[PDB]
């Protein structure tokens, strides 16, 4: 009649759960090749990466660069919140104006500007190169960085230093073979496309094709521009904040809350879902049980975030005295996700590329990267040296639940220099792959059906 | 037929006990801001607290000024029982004068006294006023601080510097609202209140009604005076301090032993219940099996304090070997209490403000503070420097079952200094208020039906 | 319905691990003395080692010293495979001609020679004596160490410095007693063996019957060669790597690879038991469940290594997330080979000589020794001494999951000094000889049936 | 500052400049730190002598 662990109520203590350190992948059949195995994973019912991996939403973590070189790697970035609704959404069209297939509105100038009025423009949008339009709208010429270098005297005008027309152009349609076929005869690294009328629709660079023979692997819609995503809060601030990052031409909206199992988040994700949800996806915040996951899939999220307390030592564990151990928090959330075809986002608790491996095959389809990389060289902060080592230098914030409410006022800082982004993330993906070989998964929807083996205390000595 | 564990009884060993590093809360649906979770608790049948906590009756801990601070703070304090019974009385006095809606028994002095007298008095009861009365018994006048601070005459007597009468003064049962008119409208800070023959029955202060805005959340009777309770033992020495404090007006008597699962114990609660049950409260001392809190319940006891040798490296675990994991005792307890309706005081074991969330979550109504609130500023003590740190310096004890029975003689002192208690109370309560919006638990009524997850040694790394 | 840990899979949790520190051995009712147990037992179904231990394939651990100290100490020596196919197949070849009965090549030279080539004969085969043979291939004499130590001039030919036929010889069939009788009645080091003819066709030293004498517990063939064993890999470069091994004479071959559970290992191990197996015995790569063992069974390995990732802090299980507890693993692998009289290797995880008895009590017949042997005198390497302490100085490593692919570029070296092996193995069957008198086991096979107890962390304390 | 004081006209630096990014070496990382890996010197007086 009595519970061996007290009381007379059986369900009083809930479950047993388990963390990264009490389970190990079993060795299986395999004929998997470490270097052929497939790593692409979805991340939202539309969104499939080649790898897996994202990087967390926080201000030490994913601003602009973070997130090219994420979207550059094959992963994503979302874009933190912590800063002004024109920031934010300033930081994502940097994002999407990286790189694309053709720029379809670029920066142009008129014959009477400046030649300080061009640098100018082009620190502003960071590019070397401009078509000139008269009143008109007419193509009249095109200034670049070779014009302007060999000039001394800044107040020129454009008309005076520009190529004048007639330039190499192509019209609209014109086929990718074709403008770096006419790119390469020419000896030029640009290529005005123009409508019938001969008014300028667009712009081809070599160099974008450059950059996507660098980088295959890169995250990338229709256009031939890199994914981002970007988080968002619950309120009527935050319903302004996604309009105008959905303004922006952001992907993925991620409800980033402590605690989502509560109506306003739910509210919140319906709401966007019905009003964007054809252009974007909407992703729900931090759950940790079975109903938690299965109210967000029925309030619409197209992926579901994993994690509430998940670290050994986390503030919320210590003054709130809330977690759930990660291993059984993925498993109970896949529980209520898989059937619906939603997937699951493990944010939280990693700290070794073993990690990884365990959360995907526990049933996550993607992870969230945090202090991971926070001290790469993509992560925002100034590069210092202190004593011979190297450190890395530094209104919003509404979530009443969020971990910076439960720790006393003070000071954080000078986290460690750990790198390029690259190395980390070839590391984690080697980890992966070594994975994938010695359980016989030859892609991640295998690897979602591995086996674990529990171990013991003595096994962590 | 063998137990897995040795021999042949399977109740050898009864059960496995959980201590608070054993479980963690799990996130529930929730509608709670932690800003509006109320908090308030019920610390016997009769007494409810504005905050859930307790200070210890420990002689480092507990004394008037920590009990004052206590009460004020919307908890309340336990006077320890190390020192004689006339002291530990004049402590129960000193903070149930602390502040009053109307002071019911006002120091007063008589025309021939000398100002060095009044000047004792007032020292020796930490006022600064005095109303005079003759022997005839009728109001003459009154003497403040304001008469005395321009006096160099120390041997003059009062009726050559006291403001005679006719003073401005009220009738019996005057409402709040008129006395503080006319406090106000004559710029006074004192206020005598007569009968109808016009001879002295009370006092009122403008202080007081400063005092009840500035802590609004006190824990008072119905008079507008702080609570206070004080602990006892077992014995004839017992019965005649339990007296005494009920005589100066204590509102809880303990019944404080380290193992309340004796006949003496519980027929010294039930002897205090029977005696002055009607006017105070009795609670009984440590259990920690549901047995003994059945025993306690049925002596009589209004709360039922739990815990026996709670913590890790406790003196009773190594010296005596006995000990109970405090979440499984508190489970046992409240199975045994809470159908009476007797609420459960968790005493022990309590390092963060996380453990006092799982306490009240495994059904206890309040906690019990010690080593948290030893180095404060209201504890007892001397603040004093050395090496650059802050420390505080420093025939009874008849329990013969209390730890320092079993710790060999030396020394102890010097507890470390933590500042102001109000700091200390408003992180517990932050929190406690965490916990709350995490469980989605808008009473403590309702926290006490969360649940648990029992981690494993690997989440503890 | 659901699966306390997560999910509603009862089989995604597998099983629950056992390391070595999680049990102990149960003292049982024995009549047998350490000093006469019986510690021989099966390294593959045809040869029989008298102390079950082997040593590691790996380039710090086993090369042709330590091959030939296991095999006198008896047990054996693993070649590593970390080294050009030539230079494995020499090691091989040293190890297989460092003693025997009868030398059935022996190293000749001719008079024609002159004492600088007999010179450099001898320092190539380390050796000190050469029968002289003519261009008929008639025995004309002997030349060895003292007719050489006394020559200055080393200019001049065989034919003035040996001792010129008729020698003492004897005739194919010559028993051992009459052999030593004319080697010791003519006092004299060598003795040839010639046939009908006259031709030389053998040769016998009194250097084997007294290394017979003080290596008693040699790991021998009939030939009385110490037997030794070579890793190969999988591929077509394994497969002329192995036909050259079984060229030179080596009497084990282990398929060497990280995770044996794969077709093309299995299919490695069946050709070579095919081609060689009447020959040699095959011996398959590392596993850790019941159904790869079973796999190997089936391909026909005459022995079953096991273990991955069986180390605590294994590199495998930190940046992969995969591994075993090794009595698991063990005991899991022994199900399946048992019933066909397959012996299983416990390798890796062995810190102590009783985690050597509680390997051989879960079931394996041999321990494979790594770590435990890589300082050693007989391990390969150079003695430096630095800052007062002893340390030891020194296109293949093709196997896709090995812990190099998984640890990153870097530095690796200065492995400690441990002593002669001789201590080392007399230490470990020290250990295992008082285990066998605690559990009542007269022999390895009544060990493997011994019982366990399993034991807390507490007990690990 | 001190050895031009004493009357030197130069300096040569060594150790303080053998973890530049300029000097010979590659740059790599070992466990969060940064460091810099890698018949001649026939001087009979030299230090590598003497270690
Ligand atoms: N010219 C131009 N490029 C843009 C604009 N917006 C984004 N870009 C991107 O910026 C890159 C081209 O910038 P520039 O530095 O002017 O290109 P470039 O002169 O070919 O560059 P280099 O090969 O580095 O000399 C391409 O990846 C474009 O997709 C824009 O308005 N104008
Ligand atoms: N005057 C007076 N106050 C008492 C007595 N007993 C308790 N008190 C309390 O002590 C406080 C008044 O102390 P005093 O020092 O006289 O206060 P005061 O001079 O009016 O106040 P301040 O000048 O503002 O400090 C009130 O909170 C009273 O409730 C008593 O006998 N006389
Ligand atoms: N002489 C000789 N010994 C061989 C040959 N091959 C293997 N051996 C072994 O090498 C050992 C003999 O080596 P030697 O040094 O020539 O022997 P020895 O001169 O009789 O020995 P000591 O004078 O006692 O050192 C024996 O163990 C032989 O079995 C070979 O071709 N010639
Ligand atoms: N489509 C075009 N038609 C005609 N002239 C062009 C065209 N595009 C560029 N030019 C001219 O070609 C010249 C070389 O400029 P280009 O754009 O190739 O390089 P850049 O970016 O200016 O220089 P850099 O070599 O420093 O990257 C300039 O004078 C530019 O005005
Ligand atoms: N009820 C009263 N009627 C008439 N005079 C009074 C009364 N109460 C106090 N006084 C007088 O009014 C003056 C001001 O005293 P009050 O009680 O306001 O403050 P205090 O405690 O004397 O001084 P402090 O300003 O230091 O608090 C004194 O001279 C006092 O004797
Ligand atoms: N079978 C043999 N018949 C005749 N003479 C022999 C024979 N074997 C060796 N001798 C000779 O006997 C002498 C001693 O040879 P032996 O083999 O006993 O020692 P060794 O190996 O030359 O020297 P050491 O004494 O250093 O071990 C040599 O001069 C050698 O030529
Ligand atoms: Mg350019
Ligand atoms: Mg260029
Ligand atoms: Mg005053
Ligand atoms: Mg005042
Ligand atoms: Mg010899
Ligand atoms: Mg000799």
């Amino acid at each position: 009649v009595p519970v061996p662990t007290g009381g007379d109520d059986p369900t009083k203590v809930a479950m047993l759960g388990l963390t990264f350190d009490d389970v190990l992948l079993l060795p299986a059949a395999s004929d998997v090749v470490p270097a052929t195995a497939d790593t692409s994973s979805q991340l939202t019912k539309r969104i499939r990466l080649r790898v897996p991996l994202v990087s967390s939403a926080m201000d030490t973590v994913t601003e602009s660069r973070m997130a090219i070189a994420m979207a550059r790697a094959g992963g994503m970035g979302v874009l933190h919140r912590n800063l002004p609704v024109a920031e934010q959404a300033g930081q994502v069209e940097t994002v999407k104006r990286s790189e694309a297939g053709m720029v379809t509105d670029p920066v142009t100038c008129s014959p009477d500007n400046t030649l300080a009025e061009v640098d100018a423009m082009c620190a502003r949008f960071r590019i070397s190169g401009l078509p000139v339009v008269d009143d008109t709208g007419e193509l009249v010429g095109i200034i670049t960085n070779r014009d302007m270098r060999f000039e001394v005297d800044q107040s020129k005008p454009v008309s005076e230093v520009m190529t004048k027309a007639p330039l190499i152009t192509a019209k609209e349609g014109v086929s990718a073979e074709a403008a770096l076929g006419l790119l390469r005869r020419h000896k030029i690294e640009k290529l005005p496309i123009v409508d019938g009328h001969g008014k300028l629709t667009g712009l081809i660079t070599v160099k974008d094709f450059v950059k996507t023979e660098q980088f295959p692997l890169s995250t990338k819609d229709s256009d031939g521009r890199l994914l981002v995503g970007a988080a968002v809060g619950v309120g009527d601030d935050a319903w302004t904040r996604a309009m105008t990052l959905v303004d922006a031409g952001v992907d993925v909206l991620i409800v980033d809350t402590a605690h989502a199992h509560n109506r306003g988040v739910l509210d919140m994700v319906s709401r966007l879902k019905q009003a964007v949800g054809e252009r974007v996806d909407v992703v729900g915040g931090n759950v940790a049980t079975r109903a938690a996951a299965a109210a967000l899939v029925e309030a619409g999220a197209d992926a579901v975030k994993v994690g509430v307390g998940p670290g050994s030592i986390c503030t919320t564990r210590v003054v709130a005295g809330v977690g759930a151990p990660q291993i059984t928090a993925i498993l109970e959330a896949v529980a209520a996700c898989k059937p619906y075809g939603v997937p699951v986002i493990a944010d939280g608790g990693l700290q070794y590329s073993g990690d990884i491996a365990k959360a995907l095959a526990a049933g996550a389809s993607t992870a969230m990267l945090g202090s991971l990389l926070a001290g790469t060289a993509e992560s925002p902060g100034e590069l210092i040296f202190v004593n011979g080592k190297q450190f890395k230098s530094y209104y919003f914030q509404d979530d009443v639940l969020s971990e910076d409410k439960l720790v006393p006022e003070g000071i954080e800082g000078r986290v460690p220099f750990r790198g390029p982004l690259g190395t980390v993330i070839h590391q984690l993906t080697g980890g992966l792959r070594a994975a994938m070989g010695y359980t016989g998964s030859a892609t991640i929807e295998q690897l979602q059906q591995a086996q674990f083996v529990q171990i013991t205390a003595a096994g962590l000595k």
